[PDB]
């Protein structure tokens, strides 16, 4: 009926009409208009001088050769200017959209990157041929036999590789049990930005010199274990200053052939900043947003964080910066939204490429979070809302592209202002921004060691996970576990249609001959505790095997346990820190309602046998539509029905429970999560059709959001199901990604936002971890399915993260379709 303010700037664009935010973002719109939509390039820079440095270090400890290959990067990488940009700082030498590439991670995939990417279903690249040859004659030669994914594949025994690769290369994922170490080189994380800010390298590396020159010359500890690593946090300081440097001289030289006296004031101010940040404390709000720009882009190529680095609580720790500018009648609003949105346009530039073909199907859309967070409360325990707050939320919805990753913390205490602006973001109907809930991992997290302090001050990071800078201490991928394989293995006997008779499982037996509800529920539960301990087994070796292949010099000094314990972040135990781990269950809408549905379906109405079942199964329901139908009638997840919440939640309580018992033993936290990336679409490939009526091969639920078409109670439910399946007695448990969509008729007006207060203010006290919206009609993305073209600029929220739909395989494609669109509340 309505359109959605998105989909009304939709209508404009393709109506040829000037964009009607355009003229108060005139000089970031001229940026963003020369790559908004361009297939990115890849970029050998940072991974050949990389590799240059690394091939003639062999040996040494591993965290000095990092640095040394960062300044190696740091020396020779293109520096250049780009045109209108107020900022400096650039990971590749390539113009527009561009990535780069991390052979110490995944340098086995880069012979099939070459041939596979710029044709592959998910997020392609373009490579040209000049740049294929540094590759394939330069890069690849020397990581052979030293990648961290061949280390990893050669490592899991036999009854783990099954379960993990397809392949005796590892080349191809079996979206089983998914390690997730291969595609990148760590989990999220969230830098100490501020004490760059503050202290500046110059600062860090004094206070590692003090630190150098301490050292008992003749104590082994202190000179082996301890000396390499203040080395190589002296060293990289000097890389990033170095390269920063190399942007002000490159200002300079700009500066010098510009004819604009305008822009020549521009870029000799641009030349300023890079000599004094991120050296030296930042000294206006110009400097601290130039000052966090070179830092984060310089930790990219420093390694591939997962879901590229975080921000941070920009809206807090750029706000003395804000204030003092304001008062001191220097800065603006708009001069700030300006300065802002001029580092969304460089981020928007770097697309984090995966070379895999796991990572491209975890990715889809060119996935990205790195996520700003603002709102929440204060280390002291107020509310934490000020100017800078609203002017993020006024930036994203006026900023046409789907950056940056924006979360809105919310507690008990949030102000009303607060939540209505949140609110009428929410509604703009872009899926920005998604919400963390401060009331159900602050008390989780000073539950696991943390302070208040700590806790309170804390940074959503990658998805919606949260991060405490100085204290978080654990950066190794996780396990990606398919639970509804799980359901397939205990109707087959343990095995797959999609790979034969490949014995993966137990042998459980056939289920045409099973008798009552408690066989096949025992069935499942036998396959349910061997993922669990296929996940526990490939994650003890991940952790051990990521410690010999990883190192971040860079990361590690601005931690302020590193520096006191002297320990890179990527060893597996640092002093005094906490470790919060993960694995991932999947599918859990899914496995729901196919259990559901076998045990009241079969085993209490009896309205239909197991060979009707499974006949209908094994047929992909052609000829048997009546039983699918029949499935369909089942109770589901995500109705407030106690019949499958029940179900879900002794799903539930087997992971956490399990995660509880066997985490302790790795020294970490290995806690249950329900975050999907786009994994849900490649895990769906390899299930066949299941018992909830779902075809074979469609993707799984995502995420705990109920499974496609399921939810016929309304949008509130979803909310009662989610509390009904979680298990508040125990702690071994992490986020949840719960997706919403709304009809923009549902929340029309100021009637509808306050609805919407009330649903998320119901959401919080509820102490559900996170929730997202999608705010569209059903049209717009059927429209966009049959015109790709016409539609190109259509953004959706897919899972922590928005994107363009035309970019999505047509499977996650029908996940969005298949999303119920709520109509009321």
């Amino acid at each position: 009926e309505i359109k959605s303010p998105h989909e009304q700037r939709l209508e404009d664009n393709i109506a040829g009409k000037e964009d009607i935010y355009r003229e108060s973002h005139k000089r970031v719109f001229k940026l963003l208009e020369r790559f908004d939509g361009q297939k990115p390039a890849i970029d050998v820079e940072r991974a050949l001088y990389f590799t240059q440095s690394m091939a003639e270090t062999v040996g040494q400890p591993l965290v000095l050769r990092w640095a040394k290959a960062l300044m190696n990067v740091a020396k020779n990488i293109t520096v250049m200017v780009q045109d209108d940009q107020l900022l400096l700082g650039r990971c590749g030498g390539h113009d527009g959209r561009y990535g780069i590439l991390y052979p110490e991670l995944d340098g086995d995939f880069l012979d099939i990157a070459v041939r596979d990417l710029p044709t592959r279903p998910q997020s392609p690249a373009s490579i040209s041929p000049e740049d294929a040859k540094i590759v394939v004659e330069q890069i690849a030669p020397f990581w052979k036999g030293r990648t961290y994914h061949e280390a990893l594949n050669k490592a899991l025994p036999a009854e783990v590789h099954k379960l993990t690769y397809d392949d005796p290369d590892g080349l191809i994922s079996r979206f089983i049990v998914n390690e997730t170490s291969s595609f990148r080189s760590s989990i999220q994380w969230v830098h100490d930005y501020e004490v760059v800010l503050k202290r500046g390298f110059n600062g860090l590396k004094q206070e590692m010199e003090e630190k150098l020159a301490a050292l008992d010359p003749a104590s082994p500890v202190d000179q082996v274990d301890k000396r390499p690593f203040i080395e190589a946090t002296i060293l990289v300081c000097d890389a990033i200053v170095l390269w920063a440097k190399r942007h002000a001289d490159a200002a300079r030289k700009a500066a010098e052939a510009c004819a604009d006296p305008v822009r020549k004031a521009e870029l000799i101010r641009m030349a300023e900043n890079a000599e004094h940040v991120p050296a030296n404390p930042a000294r206006d709000f110009y400097e601290a947003v130039q000052s966090q720009y070179f830092t984060q882009m310089f930790s990219r190529l420093e390694q591939k964080t997962g879901t590229t680095i975080s921000n941070g609580r920009m809206d807090q720790y750029f706000y003395p910066f804000y204030k003092k500018d304001m008062e001191a009648g220097i800065l603006t609003d708009e001069k700030t939204l300006e300065y802002l949105e001029c580092m969304w346009v460089g981020m928007a530039e770097f697309i984090d490429m995966y070379i895999s073909p796991a990572g491209g199907a975890f990715n889809e859309g060119y996935a990205h979070w790195e996520a700003v967070t603002i709102g929440g409360q204060t280390p002291d325990g107020r509310d934490a809302t000020n100017d800078l707050t609203y002017l993020f939320l006024k930036s994203k919805r006026e900023f046409p592209l789907h950056y940056p990753d924006l979360a809105a913390r919310i507690h008990s205490r949030a102000p009303e202002r607060y939540l209505w602006d949140v609110a009428e973001t929410i509604k703009f109907g872009s899926g920005f921004p998604k919400l963390c809930n401060d009331e159900e991992c602050i008390p989780l997290y000073v539950s696991k060691g943390a302070t208040f302090e700590e806790a309170l001050d804390y940074a959503v990071s990658g998805c919606i996970e949260i991060r405490m800078p100085n204290r978080d201490t654990y950066t190794s991928g996780g396990a990606y576990t398919n639970f509804a394989s799980a359901v397939e293995m205990a109707l087959y006997d343990g095995k797959m249609k999609k790979y034969g008779d490949v014995q993966l499982g137990i042998q459980t037996g056939d289920a045409r001959k099973f008798k009552s509800w408690d066989e096949f529920w025992n069935a499942y539960v036998q396959q349910h505790m061997l993922l669990l301990r296929t996940t526990f087994i490939q994650q003890y070796i991940v952790i051990q095997t990521r410690a010999k292949h990883f190192a971040q010099p860079m990361g590690s000094v601005l931690h302020a346990l590193c520096r006191k314990h002297c320990i890179d972040l990527h060893q597996p135990q640092i002093p005094e820190g906490l470790n919060f781990g993960y694995f991932e269950f999947m599918g859990l809408g899914t496995v729901i309602d196919s259990l559901a549905a076998i045990k009241k379906l079969v085993f209490e109405d009896k309205k239909l046998t197991m060979d009707q079942l499974i006949d209908a199964l094994e047929a992909n329901f052609e000829g048997y539509e009546d039983i699918q139908q029949l499935l369909r009638t089942a109770p589901c997840y995500g109705n407030d029905d106690e019949y499958a919440d029940e179900i879900g939640r002794e799903l539930d309580r087997m992971a956490v429970s399990f995660a509880a018992k066997y985490g302790k033993e790795m020294g970490i936290n290995n806690d249950a999560r329900y975050v999907p990336f786009t994994s849900h679409v490649p895990f769906g490939k390899v299930v066949s059709a299941t018992p909830n009526g779902r075809v074979a091969w469609f993707p799984l639920a995502d995420g705990s959001s109920p499974s496609h078409g399921a939810d016929h109670n309304g949008p509130t439910a979803i909310l009662l199901s989610n509390h009904n399946t979680k298990n508040y007695g125990m702690r071994a448990r992490a986020a949840r990604l719960i997706n919403v969509k709304f009809t923009p008729k549902c929340v029309e007006g100021d009637a509808g936002t306050e609805k919407l207060v009330q649903f998320i203010r119901t959401w919080c006290d509820l102490k559900l971890w996170h929730i997202q919206f999608n705010v569209i009609n059903a049209d717009t993305l059927k429209k966009a399915q049959k015109d790709p073209q016409k539609y190109r600029n259509l953004i959706v929220r897919i899972a922590g993260y928005s994107a363009y739909f035309v970019d999505l395989t047509p499977d996650l494609q029908n996940d969005l379709i298949a999303r119920t669109g709520h109509d009321q509340m």
